[PDB]
């Protein structure tokens, strides 16, 4: 079993010293919250799950002025797939203010979201693989996260 | 499967929503770093599992006068018992300034604590159990860590 720290600014990903398999554990930390920040177009944050290959296993979007978490996937260079959402953002944040922390728990056939100790999905899988590098993608401006988010893998797990 | 986020100031402890028990993860996290505080007497900060019975599960001490970290239990009112010891303090948290964090996975017969992304030691556990509380201890003089140690706990994950 492993431990590994990245840190990711936003609108760039990392590649992963280890992958994230089924059973592994992902969580980005926040250190602020802004859940007043500016209209997203549409999205204000993501965080992602990338497969080496490119595709988005798993797309976490947070828009605010829609006030829903939308969950998809898709391959490479193919077109988002079904779209899953989750509404009210605030209300998945309630308890913790100037932090947050997103945890993504790969169960196999399904991905589980919690933000903070709250449970928001049980995504199923649209596309199945390794995660080998994660991302989160937000403007300076209009992003709920601080401008660099720490992620933190725990690995061989199963 | 859930996360679980406690605060905990130096010197008190925390009971768990959520035991810690064989193939779950605890997380400290310290928003600080002091590898130059006073001296330990003898230690400058200790991060504990505890079993609702009092007993010691884990002890980790961070002994900087001693450049060393010690690893033990103990029964509930009973003697400390035998003393596993891992030198050289600075070292464990090298590449990383300003903070750290530690984790512990709970492996059945052993405990593995890794040190940001270094396993340190695979403790042979010298007594058994469901972790029900954690703590953190130090003079807000001689810690190594913050005053507030944030701890993050991933359970049912067997
Ligand atoms: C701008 C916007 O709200 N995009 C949404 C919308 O789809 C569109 C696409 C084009 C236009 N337009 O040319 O005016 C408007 C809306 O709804 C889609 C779902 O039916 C998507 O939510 C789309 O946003 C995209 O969502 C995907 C994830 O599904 C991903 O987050 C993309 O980055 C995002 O643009
Ligand atoms: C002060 C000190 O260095 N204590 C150490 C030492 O044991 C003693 C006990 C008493 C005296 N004394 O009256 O002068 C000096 C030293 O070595 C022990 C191991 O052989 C311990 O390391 C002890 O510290 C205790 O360690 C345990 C964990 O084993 C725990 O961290 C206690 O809080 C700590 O005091």
């Amino acid at each position: 079993q492993g431990v590994n720290i990245y840190n990711i600014s936003a609108g760039t990903s990392v590649d992963l010293a280890a992958p994230v398999t089924t059973g592994d554990i992902v969580t980005f930390f926040s250190s602020a919250l802004n859940l007043n920040a500016g209209a997203g177009n549409p999205n204000n944050t993501t965080l992602n799950l990338f497969a080496e290959n490119g595709a988005y296993l798993l797309h976490i979007a947070f828009r605010l002025q829609e006030n829903v978490i939308i969950f998809n996937s898709r391959q490479p260079d193919g077109p988002w797939l079904v779209e899953q959402a989750v509404s009210d953002v605030a209300n998945q944040f309630a308890g913790i203010d100037g932090k947050a922390m997103v945890t993504v728990f790969d169960h196999g056939d399904k991905y589980q979201v919690v933000i903070n100790e709250k449970t928001v999905i049980q995504y199923t899988k649209q596309i199945s693989g390794l995660t080998s590098s994660l991302s989160y993608n937000a403007t300076e401006e209009t992003s709920i996260f601080s401008t660099v988010v720490e992620a933190v893998t725990y690995t061989g797990l199963a």
